């Protein structure tokens, strides 16, 4: 139920950690992580892993 938030790019770097009941919550703040970080890159999405990163 945890995931975990990478940020990466050329000169953005950054590592983050929530907890939440599940992705579908943790997922709408997630976005908000980059936003707040105005962060521009790839995203994934994994269910085994349950985790999200982004990567530009």
């Amino acid at each position: 139920m945890q995931y975990k938030l990478i940020l990466n790019g050329k000169t953005l770097k950054g590592e983050t950690t929530t907890e939440a009941v599940d992705a579908a919550t943790a997922e709408k703040v997630f976005k908000q992580y980059a936003n707040d970080n105005g962060v521009d890159g790839e995203w994934t999405y994994d269910d085994a892993t349950k985790t999200f990163t982004v990567t530009e």
